[PDB]
């Protein structure tokens, strides 16, 4: 017992270890457990970071204090060692025969001590089971639900002498009143000071966006961390002294330089950089002597912390002891002045601290969160008045045309940003009808390139394929038999591996009604279960669908015709191909149109800037008439697609006797081209 | 205690450790990592070589220059020391006796020195754990990915215990300056004088053709071998000295035995070579004379290499203590002196240097990546537009006719290589008909095997076989839940191994238009999604696509008529058959015709060639009547398939009775056969 196990309750004696703080419901939870005379072996079950070694060890606190019940006190929990059990060595063998001599050692102490066990699962078993089962071992075992359920579930003796407790994740609030437990000691640890919205901010936002890790954990290391990038900061001289001080450095240096000067008659000229030099001392002197002003600032801050620590041990020895005269000697005696002095301190940082900041902000904790996420909160919180009232602009720039569509869908992103929409609701719900490459392509990408930031949300998904009865087992699941009963099929992986995405849907008619009703579904849902079995969520996405029935009515339909006309004979298509309470669901009916002629030409023009851009690579521009504008004008226009053959006409009039000249070395670069006309065609001159 | 530790940083204190060059950021990051209390334990996370080491050791020299922060100010780093763990384990148990034990005198200095330790999953250690449970001492590892992830990703505690950093392997620049850094220690340990585009081109070409290793260390086995192989040429006795060596050793064995002469009118004349040994011992030792003058000179300049780096030394101890008289006699004194006759020594190498060589150059760096992979220096040399102009030759070396292909199609090569469009297509997209066994795969396995270097980036598609809705599942991928899934698409299969590849298709028009328009997607942005669904890019990538549907009219357009009219032709029904958007999406309408008859001869003799070997091998040599051959080119040609039956032909007519005839005794081997004309059947004749 000298080599194998750590008494906790010593090193909560020599306040070692940190007080839990809250979950008492659980420790109270786990009395309920360490009282019962079979099972005295108690499961906990928990994740990672959660507090389960906090749980054992503000128990001995209680132990230490007295504060758990009688009859419980008198026994000393000291927890089995990681790493002293097998420990590492030669030979086999020696695991069986350490067992078997801490078990006649436990077995001679008479149960006074309470043997907790840190990850039962991983540390077999021969000689335990017997004394688990008579209940001479009064141990403590610690795992997790799953490596439970895989470690196993099954089996009898894990079945039969343990008790299981589980746990949750704490709210927000609550993991608030854990950094309110343990801020002194990360203060201690950090010697800084600490904003109220840093923490409410960084529980909330580290709640919210890491689905991975949980509470408390992901925001202890986020403020630890970043607290410790402010220590780094701080304890460095500042940067105004640092690029003071490295030409301060050059100048004296550059004065050891010119000591010993060669020509003291002809460089005698030299004392206008001496006279620099003193320049440079006296204002050198007055920002280091600053930074000293801050280094005494700090350093009796950093003390008065010390000395109030020094006086919570005090008058926490004095409950342990339970010594009252010494708690109110030490509680009017020596907290009140060290709280005014306190005060003066941290007014006098509030007055002369310009240049350092002891102060941690929220901000910090939103680039430290950035550099882990990647996201900027900036994108979380700026003026989202900015930006989202930017929004038309920013569709305006690569999606032409098509006002309509753009102030309805934008205002429906606009509410959904409010969070006036239903939480149990996918957020965008849009039907569009239209050509495509006119701007539907440039929606999706525009969009998702604005919210999700990236064109890399866009799923597409094709219906044109999806025609037979087996087509919902191809997109959404296979039946067993099969390996894409563990695969799923396309949407369940493609959110799956996407979880913020925008998600697209091409010609959507041809499909069977079947797939329509679980459209129905995650219309009303957000959710699906898949074949491989799991719940799919769709809060953070945006269903965007497009069919082509009324396309060859959406050319003509707008602008020019009446929306109650393919409305009226395609909701009659919908009508044979849905029910409209589909239609219910979703939110808007959106509607395209054909594009002016000066759309077209402004999509030309904007075709061409990227050309411009790779002539920008090679060192050429060039400027071509409206008569060569209304070629490609005409030619990259059809009425089935708009603008779809314009990077056609483009490249077979362009771009292949003009890079052919390029290898012809005709073209010098530097030397701007003019895309002057040709008979009837582009030609290129230098 | 002194036994048992090496300190880092007295050895960058006397200099023992490396400088090192441009790693600043994970530096910095590395110190966020270790002002933490708790998993404040990085682990470097990367490749061997990458500079894990050399990190170490630059931040131990931020500590001995004590450019740390005042967060890690006087913190020690001290390196560990399993050598002195078994410097007299004299029994077992002893080895972790001394290892707890210097656990102890080392957890009893608390913090204060912080232990690195590299390949952390070879280190028992288990009792290394409950101290690092304590923090009685601070831990910095270093191993790699799937290490870690089998290591500190299972252990729950471990994972509290641990961090990761990651170091990419760097920049080309970088490295560059890596090389700036430590070419004076390589010079002047090397001796010699190394050229900036030596560090250039080496970075360049250790980088392209070596990947296997990582930067910097690939480099510095080059430039140190390199130029250690340059002073080993400095060593060597000179050529003209070594061959006149072996003149006057033979002029003194032949001389020799001239001077103990017994014959009169043969051995008298030996006064000849005498006068030839005074003209050869002089030569000798005036070339020698000459070797010991470029030895003394470079001798000499090696010692004011010597000099120049002791006045680097005194300078920089100089400037560590402070001594100013010292600054000053070093830098106003030797280092200006020691750069002017420094200069007289380079300039005296600048004029003498005429038998050997010193400096460092490229010639030296192509040879030495030469010498180890064997790669020639032509290969290096080649430039892009080198084997651009010379693809049309290469490839009429082994494919001879069809000019048509080669050249225009290493025209339109040529035109994808160099820039002409949009690059986001396919390289090669075309149109390649012919019949079968008549060049197709031979060109594809000439193209792949000029730009590629190999035959093997090849694989081919049948749409006659892709009439179906399995076709999409057999090319490019079943869905999940779907027979050929496992298999995938064998395109998916190819391309996925060898991103590099040629992409036959045969007879298109057999296909459905689905393929048509899969087709579409792929002669489109460069790219396709599978049947899984994720992109397949193919900008690096050739396609080729055949129809057979112009089979008998390419096969009679393949001797002496026109090509062209076969395109054109080609144009006409394939126009017809098709739409006119794949039609624009091929760039050049190509057929492949069989070859000419005299071609057929040379395809008939290149086939006979093994064969000939194979005959010469036992001393025969078969001679071949050109009449015969003809009929063996009328006869071996298939006016449907080609001359794929010729080879049939060759072993299935002739060959059989020539092993009856050869193995019957009848044929005498060590003479010549001409394959002389008996009667219509082709009969060898001794
Ligand atoms: N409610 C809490 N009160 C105090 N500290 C807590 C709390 N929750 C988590 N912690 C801290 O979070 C860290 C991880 O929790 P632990 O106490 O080690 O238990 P754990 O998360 O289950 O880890 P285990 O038990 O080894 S799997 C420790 O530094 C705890 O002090
Ligand atoms: N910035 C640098 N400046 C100078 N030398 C460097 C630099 N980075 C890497 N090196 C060299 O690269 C060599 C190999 O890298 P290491 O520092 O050993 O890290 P490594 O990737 O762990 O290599 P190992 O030890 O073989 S696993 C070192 O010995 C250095 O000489
Ligand atoms: N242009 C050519 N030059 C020389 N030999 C050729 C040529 N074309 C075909 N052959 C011969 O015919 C054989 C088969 O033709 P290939 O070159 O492979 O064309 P193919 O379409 O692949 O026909 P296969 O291989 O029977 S499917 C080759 O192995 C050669 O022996």
């Amino acid at each position: 017992l000298k080599k194998y196990t750590i008494d906790l309750t010593e090193r909560a004696e020599q306040g070692k270890l940190d007080p839990v703080i809250g979950r008492d419901e659980e420790i109270r939870r786990t009395i309920q457990v360490l009282q019962r005379r079979t099972k005295n072996n108690p499961v906990l079950i928990g994740e990672p970071g959660v507090g389960k070694t906090a749980i054992v060890e503000g128990l001995a606190q209680r132990i230490i204090n007295g504060e758990v019940p009688e009859g419980l006190k008198g026994r000393r929990v000291l927890a089995l060692d990681m790493g002293a059990l097998v420990a590492g060595a030669k030979y086999r063998g020696e695991f069986e025969e350490r067992l078997k001599g801490v078990l006649n050692d436990l077995a001679k102490q008479e149960g006074n001590v309470i043997l907790f066990i840190d990850a039962l699962h991983t540390m077999a078993g021969n000689m335990l089971k017997p004394a688990l089962a008579r209940g001479e071992l009064h141990c403590v075992g610690a795992t997790t639900l799953d490596e439970y359920r895989q470690y196993i579930e099954k089996d009898a003796a894990l079945e039969r002498r343990f008790q299981k407790v589980f746990v949750a994740e704490p709210s927000v609030e609550d993991t608030i009143a854990i950094l309110r437990g343990l801020k002194e000691r990360y203060e201690l640890h950090h010697h800084v000071q600490i904003t109220d919205p840093a923490i409410v901010a960084a529980a909330t936002l580290s709640h919210r966006y890491i689905a991975d890790r949980q509470l408390p954990d992901k925001a202890i290391d986020l403020i630890d961390e970043a607290a410790s990038s402010i220590r780094m900061q701080i304890d460095s001289k500042p940067e105004e002294l640092d690029r003071l001080d490295r030409r301060i450095i050059q100048l004296k240096l550059e004065q050891q330089a010119l000591m010993k000067e060669s020509d003291e008659a002809s460089k005698k000229r030299l004392d206008m950089l001496n006279e620099e030099l003193s320049d440079k001392e006296r204002q050198y002197s007055e920002l280091e002597e600053e930074w000293k002003a801050e280094k005494a600032s700090l350093s009796g801050t950093q003390t008065i912390k010390a000395e109030l620590e020094q006086a919570k041990i005090a008058i926490e020895q004095a409950r342990r002891v339970g010594d009252l005269a010494r708690m109110s000697e030490l509680q009017y005696g020596k907290i009140p002045e060290l709280e005014k002095q306190l005060e003066a301190a941290t007014q006098l940082e509030g007055k002369t601290m310009r240049l350092l900041r002891n102060k941690v902000t929220d901000a910090e904790i939103a680039e430290v969160l950035a550099r882990w996420t990647g996201i900027p909160v900036s994108r979380m919180m700026e003026s989202e008045r900015e930006k989202l009232l930017r929004m038309e602009q920013e569709l305006h720039h690569r999606v032409i045309g098509q006002n309509e569509a753009v102030d309805a869908v934008s205002n429906a992103i606009r509410r959904s940003r409010a969070g006036l929409a239903d939480p149990n609701r996918p957020i965008g719900s849009f039907l569009f009808l239209g050509p495509t490459g006119v701007g539907k392509t440039e929606l999706c990408k525009a969009l998702a390139n604005f919210m999700f930031d990236s064109d890399e949300a866009m799923v597409r998904i094709d219906m044109s394929e999806f025609m037979e009865k087996h087509s919902v087992s191809r997109l959404v699941g296979a039946p067993p038999g099969y390996v894409g009963y563990e695969e799923g099929g396309y949407l369940t992986e493609a959110v799956r591996r996407r979880p913020y995405s925008v998600i697209l849907l091409d010609a959507v008619e041809k499909a069977h009604p079947d797939v329509f009703n679980i459209l129905l579904q995650v219309l009303d849902d957000g959710r699906l279960t898949d074949g491989q079995g799991r719940t799919v969520d769709f809060r953070n996405t945006v269903v965007i669908m497009t069919s082509n029935l009324g396309v060859r009515e959406t050319e003509r339909k707008s602008i020019g015709l009446i929306h109650q006309d393919n409305s009226t004979d395609a909701m009659e298509e919908i009508k044979k191909i849905f029910r409209p309470e589909f239609i219910n669901r979703i939110d808007e009916v959106v509607v395209f149109h054909p594009l002016g002629e000066q759309h077209i030409a402004s999509i030309a023009q904007i075709q061409l800037k990227r050309l411009y851009k790779r002539l920008e690579e090679r060192g050429y521009e060039i400027h071509i008439s409206d008569e060569a504008l209304k070629l490609l004008s005409e030619n990259g226009y059809d009425p089935v697609y708009g603008a779809r053959p314009l990077k056609r006409a483009i490249q077979q009039q362009i771009e292949n006797p003009l890079a052919q000249q390029i290898l012809s070395g005709e073209l010098v670069p530097g030397k701007v081209i003019r895309l002057e006309v040709n008979e009837d065609r582009i030609v290129a001159v230098q």
